């Protein structure tokens, strides 16, 4: 497999799975395909049972990277079914098999906090968003309703206690702040009411 | 102690960690002090040495939330120097202390790979990020130079050979696209050449 293509899986987006509106989907990635073997031929199963369905390719120089992405179901995804992505090209001694799903484990809650605002021209906003499981959660923020995209999320950590916890960070200009903004960070996590949350913080005397 | 205080220790931003013109900090969150006991101290310790440089409070509602930063040296960040946070407060049976560092490990450089663009007036950009170690690593999208803010980034997971992968993706304005401008996915890691690279995307004939 060394200097041959890789294969990387990767689960549905957590907030595809949480709106009905959208669809999840896993996604199949080869790279470093020989340019001898354009030829890659996908093979998804869940839990077994072969699916349907075409996967897009193109040259990078010497190679090929191919991209395969299956829609699955909210409630598959969420139930705990099997994701397995077979990849078969001519230059492969056996067709390299990827496997996914969602940590099994009793589901935890999230909990959202705001955390005091600190300072030259603009401010950190910032939530503590701990106590959760699985890892699997959207992290956002919005101001009158539209998003606002400035923002860093730590990857969600391990806690002693076996669930997980990140924080978020917005940076956003010191007037918008003065002028009394409210801004939001919004979770979304299977284990929430109504899968959703939302904290605010604003300027008010 | 359930259900009273409880104190989360953050990493510096890898960003801030690898660019000398930025300041990297490690955060220490406590929540859910008590009303009757505001007081919080707090004990910096590097390697188990005390450092001084105030804490920040506010009350939500019934309980006190706390935040105190600790700037810390470059140098000392990749060294893999021990963080402690001593976190004090009356309510508390003994104070609790959090601990952090750099996670020990053989560097191991990203390898950045732009993939297929894929089609409502929109045009998802992707890039897959792999092979690197330790997972501490920055992801941005930048276009002619300026920070594009509109994507996501899955958390770093563990792949089968003791390295972490992630995928990246940005959304755009299909005219934008088509107009010929050039997407960059920039990743910053200490296992790179200048701590930097940059793998770009664009629609040209």
């Amino acid at each position: 497999l060394l200097g041959g293509p890789s294969v990387f899986l990767f689960p549905p987006k957590p907030k595809d799975t949480l709106m009905i509106s959208r669809t999840p989907e896993v996604t199949c990635v080869v790279v470093d395909v020989s340019h001898e073997d354009p030829e890659v031929k996908f093979n998804w199963y869940v839990d077994g049972v072969e699916v349907h369905n075409k996967p897009r390719e193109e040259q990078y120089n010497s190679t090929y990277r191919v991209v395969s992405v299956l829609t699955v179901l909210h409630q598959d995804w969420l139930n705990g079914k099997e994701y397995k992505c077979k990849v078969s090209n001519k230059a492969l001694p056996a067709p390299i098999e990827k496997t996914i799903s969602k940590a099994k484990g009793q589901p935890r809650e999230p909990q959202v906090y705001t955390l005091p605002p600190s300072r030259k021209n603009q401010v950190s906003l910032t939530c503590l968003v701990k106590g959760f499981y699985p890892s699997d959660i959207a992290v956002e923020w919005e101001s009158n309703g539209q998003p606002e995209n400035n923002y860093d999320t730590t990857p969600p950590v391990l806690d002693s206690d076996g669930s997980f916890f990140l924080y978020s960070d917005l940076t956003v200009d010191k007037s918008r702040w003065q002028q009394g903004n409210v801004f939001s960070c919004s979770v979304m996590h299977e284990a929430l009411h109504n899968h959703y949350t939302q904290k605010s913080l604003s300027l008010s005397p």
